[PDB]
């Protein structure tokens, strides 16, 4: 009911250029100063750089661009307080399979302060839907452009409760308004300026069609003009400017219908903006400056880790329960498996070269399946991950191990339901023994050649570009493999151990051919079993290449820290 | 200057109902007419059905759950008149590099009537960026949520010029004033009034948050409130109705966010809501219905063709421009080949074992590398391929011969890459007329493989289902391609010839070692080119899978209606 942690945003004489294709100012000194306790409404026309000067004050635009001192509390943005930052941005990106209660209570879960009870994170959670309305569409999807779910005024208060189910100090809307009619708008800015006026925080909003009703509810006002400012101060004080300057309406009209047609440049009665330019340049923005530079300033460490991996991971699982391509998938890898013994199904155990053929098919198929399909995993998760990467919702660390935990349900069922067919149907080496030593090596190299495809797609953000990398990749280590090329040169004997394919192939031709004595009594001192690498310094690179991949993978990721 | 041909839009006792996870009812039991040469506008609160109404009465919507009629001008919507409708539809998707003349000119140059010069289609195109005052964004591209672009308020106005680029009859705009501030959304219902009035088109607007002035613009208004409709009538007329029934505001206040909250159930001063649609039922949704039942009702077409293939080659182009992942993949395809070339330059002509592999793995590399690109072509254009074959912006022949065409630039570079250290670092067949049909096996060979990465991801519109589809799918091809299992049963030996991988490792078999006498004279009767099928029935059925795979290509992106 009363105040919490302050932030004074400070803003000082901000600018952004880009180059066009000289240069052009989207903003072009900006200054105010967002005390705690204000409700700030940033207006102006649909081009003057409102969403790059709260992207700028949000910590989500940085670069050579910008030239401008952003003070939070006299100090610069960090990491520390963009966690009491919440911003709600002009596109929604919301995932699309959940409900709306079970987005937000997920985001209850996540942000609220960890030392409560649950029940009090679900009524918190259930407290925010009753406050926007959001009650009638409970329990309805947030699908995408295909898939039909919640209207489009309720997926921006979706998006609003998001970030109130933070309990943030510095609360930056970019147009929270669009969307919404004349009497959930009127409620919405009734409900920040409560935040602003009694919780004490620090409430800064980009309204573009505000009535004369919501133009009241506003501490501050400031009006952009093609970047440059045309008054920063009080809402009930605009109108007794512009007069001093000469602009008076000829009807009485809105005050934010004259505000925003004086930014234009019309007035309903010849250089109305430079004029509007020139007059608080020199009548307002020294008083606005000298007015702000006066201004001065263990064991339950592992239990929210695992706390935030579980709810990630029943996030992750509930997405993949709409689609129902794992029959499919199934049914076309019974398929190639049904091709795959009845091509052997002539074979012998005294062919070897026949079955080397067959153990390195098995090679090829299960190092370019679930590395091909790896590559979707990170590049489909891009827009939403940067996003609440720069939210701070979760660590980089409970996010990776859930698509690590998570992949690892069926892509250990299609090997297993590959070579129930092919191992039986072939018949090769009967026994219990080298059947499961056979699915043990099938299942680490399924891991060690998944992590392949997740390193590359974490490198490179995009399921197209990645996909011809890792296609090369694959055919590289398919021909350095084993089975191909025999008079090698001796400068390139050396590739085939970087290659992940090698040490399956070699391990189920020593799994099959055992030693190399049991199938020289019955006749390939070269090509079968007798080699260079051992039975145990092959299952150590393999999950040497498991745990390294999924390293690079995870470093990988943590460049994108926007 | 005058009127065009004139659409009158009826929708009578549309209902429109969802499955939860009963029924609910989105819509229910909706009633109007809408003139040619009137303004209707669609207001409501953010959860009515406004966007489903205006979806259903622009033919976007259809199937099991809409239960009313929909006429235009007393029949059904066929596809002849959805060629005069233009829909704005509430998200904005737009190609992500283009510029915002170069998407204008683009859609002027399509849809204008054909029978005019050019000059005028483009004075045409600039004369509505005049009009929605796009001129200081001309220039900037129209970028993605991970490109930045022009404000989401340009990206409105030019989702609007995109549709006023076609001359309509029916304008059904889905929320265009969401977005603008106050003076452009003024400006923009000025124009569209201007295009009711003097142009005599017929537009339906759902607006949402209107002003006092934008309010008096309306001819007729439709005010919905959770399905049920409130009122139908005049803009003028409303207020004079509800005092009828008994609501009057406390204040003099704007007629919008009076009618909104009548439609929310807030007087200001007990059941309002129901009162008034029993209200409505009774008193003046009889005399509506009486109302609308009383209202009665070739060388240049190659030449069409190919300027739409030119048109929408140039945009294909135009954002393949922005992407520089190009020098990766011939850097990558060119290290892959001097590693192909490295690991068999020990090899000699007479070792015909040591070739037949080579010769496989080239058919391995090229039947993998294409058809696992193709894959992205359809599933990544999805979301405006829909739009725009909504809309009927262009013919589907012409717009698939356009991606088969800018195809054919880079997949013919990179096997002609590969090649050229592969053939002659490896120092096979000499000569040019070898080497030459060598390169143009291959890149017969890719065209072929192509068509099915095309095929499956046209048929199915996701690439991330589809990469285990191919995969499966050329493993299978690779499997029966003529390398692996030496005795394959009787009842198999048909499999060879569905692959493409069998035609190509046929016909590079054949160029290398020619007929079967110039090697056995040096010293492989069965393996090599002694085969079954010939060297003119293999690039007959290449050809015929170049072509059969793209016509299956075509027939599944014909099942996209919608
Ligand atoms: N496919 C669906 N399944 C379930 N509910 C739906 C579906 N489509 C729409 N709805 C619900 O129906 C209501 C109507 O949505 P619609 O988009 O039709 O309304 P709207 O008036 O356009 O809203 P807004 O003004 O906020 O955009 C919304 O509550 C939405 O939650
Ligand atoms: N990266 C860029 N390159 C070129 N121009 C840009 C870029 N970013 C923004 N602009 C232009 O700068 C202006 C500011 O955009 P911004 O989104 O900052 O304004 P806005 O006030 O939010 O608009 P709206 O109210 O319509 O959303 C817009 O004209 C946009 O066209
Ligand atoms: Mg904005
Ligand atoms: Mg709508």
């Amino acid at each position: 009911s009363s105040s919490c942690f302050p932030i004074t945003l400070k803003f000082v004489d901000v600018c952004y250029r880009v180059k066009i294709h000289e240069e052009r100012t989207i903003l072009s000194g900006v200054t105010g100063m967002i005390s705690p306790g204000e409700f700030m409404a940033v207006l102006g026309p649909s081009g003057s750089g409102k969403s790059t000067l709260l992207n700028a004050v949000a910590g989500r635009l940085h670069g050579s661009n910008l030239t401008g001192k952003i003070l939070i509390n006299d100090g610069k943005i960090t990491k520390q307080t963009l966690k009491r930052t919440g911003f709600v941005a002009q596109d929604d990106l919301l995932y699309p399979h959940l409900t709306v209660r079970e987005t937000l209570v997920f985001v209850a879960l996540l942000r609220l302060p960890r030392s409560l009870t649950r029940d009090v994170k679900l009524r918190a959670a259930e407290s925010v839907i009753s406050e926007l309305g959001l009650t009638k569409c409970e329990n309805t999807v947030v699908g995408n452009t295909f898939i039909r779910g919640i209207s489009g005024g309720e997926r921006k208060r979706v998006s609003i409760a998001h970030e109130l189910l933070i309990n943030p100090s510095l609360l930056v809307l970019d147009q929270p308004t669009s969307g919404l009619d004349a009497t959930a708008a009127l409620r919405l800015v009734q409900t920040l300026a409560g935040l602003a006026h009694g919780k004490g925080k620090t409430v800064v909003t980009s309204i573009h069609q505000p009535s004369s009703r919501v133009f009241q509810m506003f501490d501050t006002v400031l009006l952009l003009s093609e970047g440059k400012c045309l008054f920063v101060g009080k809402g009930r004080d605009a109108m007794a400017y512009f007069e001093s300057v000469g602009f008076s309406p000829a009807f009485p009209m809105n005050p934010a219908d004259f505000l925003l047609d004086l930014a234009n440049g019309v007035c309903q009665t010849p250089n109305v903006r430079q004029t509007l330019v020139t007059a608080y340049d020199t009548l307002l923005a020294p008083q606005v400056k000298t007015c702000i530079e006066v201004s001065h300033f263990i064991t339950t460490c592992i239990a929210t880790w695992f706390s935030q991996l579980c709810i990630l991971l029943h996030r992750l699982l509930k997405e993949r329960r709409h689609e129902s391509f794992d029959l499919l998938r199934i049914f076309q890898v019974v398929a190639a498996s049904i091709l795959c013994g009845l091509m052997w199904w002539h074979s012998d155990y005294r062919d070897v070269h026949d079955r080397l053929g067959l153990l390195f098919f098995i090679s090829i198929f299960w190092g370019v399946l679930p590395s091909f399909n790896a590559v979707f995993t990170f590049p489909q998760e891009r827009a939403i991950f940067t996003r609440e990467r720069a939210s701070g919702m979760y660590t980089l660390s409970s996010y990776f191990m859930a698509h690590v935990l998570g992949s690892l349900s069926m892509e250990l069922v299609l090997p297993a339901s590959f070579l129930t067919f092919t191992y039986w149907m072939v018949y090769l080496r009967p026994g219990i023994v080298p059947f499961l030593l056979t699915l043990s090596v099938l299942l680490l190299y399924v891991l060690a050649s998944q992590g392949l495809g997740l390193a590359l797609g974490a490198a490179i953000m995009d399921a197209k570009k990645a996909s011809t990398i890792v296609t090369v990749t694959m055919l590289a280590f398919v021909l350095t493999g084993g089975y191909y090329v025999n008079k090698v040169p001796s400068g390139m004997v050396w590739m085939k151990y970087v290659s992940t394919t090698f040490y399956c192939y070699r391990l189920l031709v020593a799994i099959q051919y055992g030693s190399g004595e049991e199938i020289l009594r019955m006749l390939f001192v070269e090509e079968e079993v007798i080699g260079d690498v051992g039975m145990w310094t092959s299952v150590g690179v393999l999950f040497l290449m498991f745990f390294g991949y999924r390293v690079l993978a995870y470093l990988a990721l943590r460049r994108i820290k926007h």
